[PDB]
């Protein structure tokens, strides 16, 4: 009953298996960075991410050339050792609560068997796996050996609240978009969270509001998440197929668009401004896109590596995408199976659906305006536990979403900037 087996300390020695110092592929030249394996194909890098991107390297505000008014700034966050420490237990916490429900526990076993297609090869014949999907983990003899991986949890760039889904791209292949899949970093910490307000009206409208109810970073952590498994399974929207947001006159006085990726992950009503016609153009291009792989492994018979036998990695891909096999080893997809997996990964796992899973309060769409951000520690169990999050059993803070309440739990929050008017 416990998605990770090991509570790590961040000064815990490095063994070359779970603890251990690693860089990641091909990110031009980085020193290498203490690491923790939390579960099988899921690593959490407790840094500042100042690899994954070259242009993102600085800790410190642009020349406010992108400056946007939601965004707060502390170089020094996540510098230091106790920092580290308590990131790592804060994210752990984290992934307990999410998989302490049944919804999280479907949604973590489809990224782990979410692993990134082998399609590296130039030949035809023979399967090969693609490189950005490794991390590279310094052994106990001070040499690398490479380690295929799903997902990393990493520390914010220079823009702490910016939680953003990084992953290493192809010359050719669009890999988040073509069914393939890809190794997921999501930028994110469980040290702060941001206020929302409880009447629609007020959190929809710019100018008003405080942020008088915090929201439950396992909520922002499953929604990273429900990203990760779009992108892992290759069915992730693009980015400029975005809903010109009709619905909010402050929203469209502003030139403001909102990606279907996004009102996709939210769920609820907001998945609906996603049109019959355009959602079913987008299955089916996924479902092509399903065959095409169900096509390579057909035509895949040699293996690279000693990793694995040929048809055991054969066996991970029909796992992975509910391929259907014939009596001469042929796949195929059937649509009934492939429908069933793209709208579990698309429908079934939504923030929406989290809020009713854990019972807490949050926002009614993406469709708002940030209210605020504050600083929060989780990791301590009388501030916030795996089963209720803020809201503990048994205090005057198990109703009425009283813990989320900033103004009556207001020691477990420390509001750091305010963004109501900025807009
Ligand atoms: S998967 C990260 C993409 C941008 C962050 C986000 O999900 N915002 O809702
Ligand atoms: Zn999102």
């Amino acid at each position: 009953m416990q998605f990770v087996n090991k509570q790590f300390n961040y000064k815990d020695p490095v063994n070359g298996v779970d603890i251990a110092y690693i860089k990641i592929p091909n990110v031009g030249q980085m020193q290498p960075v203490k690491a923790f394996k939390i579960h099988n194909k899921i690593w959490v890098i407790p840094e500042r991410d100042t690899f994954t991107n070259p242009e993102e390297g600085d800790l410190n505000p642009p020349p406010e050339a992108k400056q946007v008014p939601v965004s707060y700034y502390d170089s020094t966050y996540l510098s230091t050792d106790n920092e580290k420490d308590n990131y790592l237990k804060g994210v752990t916490k984290l992934f307990e609560r999410i998989y302490s429900t049944d919804l999280g526990r479907m949604l973590l076993t489809s990224i782990v068997r979410g692993i990134p297609f082998w399609g590296g090869s130039t030949i035809d014949t023979e399967l090969k796996v693609i490189d950005t999907n490794c991390i590279n983990v310094i052994q106990p003899d001070g040499s690398y050996r490479s380690e295929e991986l799903n997902l990393v949890i990493i520390g914010p760039s220079a823009d702490i609240i910016q939680f953003e889904c990084k992953s290493f791209g192809h010359e050719v292949l669009n890999l988040t978009r073509n069914g393939y899949g890809s190794t997921q970093y999501i930028r994110f910490s469980p040290d702060f969270t941001f206020g929302f307000e409880e009447s629609l009206e007020v959190d929809t409208n710019p100018l008003l509001g405080a942020g008088k109810f915090a929201t439950d970073p396992a909520v922002t952590l499953a929604h990273e998440l429900i990203h990760a498994g779009h992108r892992l399974y290759g069915i992730a929207i693009n980015p400029n197929r975005v809903f010109k947001v009709n619905t909010n006159a402050y929203y469209e006085m502003s030139g403001l668009e909102v990606s279907f990726e996004e009102l996709r992950t939210f769920g609820g009503h907001d998945a609906k401004f996603i049109d019959s016609l355009q959602e079913n153009e987008f299955r089916l291009y996924y479902y092509n896109k399903f065959k095409d792989i169900a096509s390579t492994l057909n035509k895949a018979k040699s293996i690279v590596g000693t990793t694995a036998s040929l048809q055991y990695m054969k066996n991970v891909f029909k796992e992975k995408y509910l391929l259907s096999e014939d009596t001469s080893g042929k796949f195929s997809v059937d649509k009934l199976k492939f429908d069933k997996l793209y709208k579990m990964l698309t429908e079934i796992y939504t923030e929406d659906n989290f809020v009713k899973f854990f019972k807490v309060l949050n926002r009614k769409t993406y469709l708002n305006f940030d209210k605020a951000v504050f600083k929060i520690n989780i990791v301590p169990k009388v501030n916030y536990t795996i089963y209720d999050g803020f809201n503990l059993r048994n205090t005057n803070l198990a109703a009425n979403f009283n813990g989320q309440n900033t103004e009556i739990n207001n020691m477990n929050f420390t509001k750091l900037k305010n963004f109501t008017g900025l807009f």
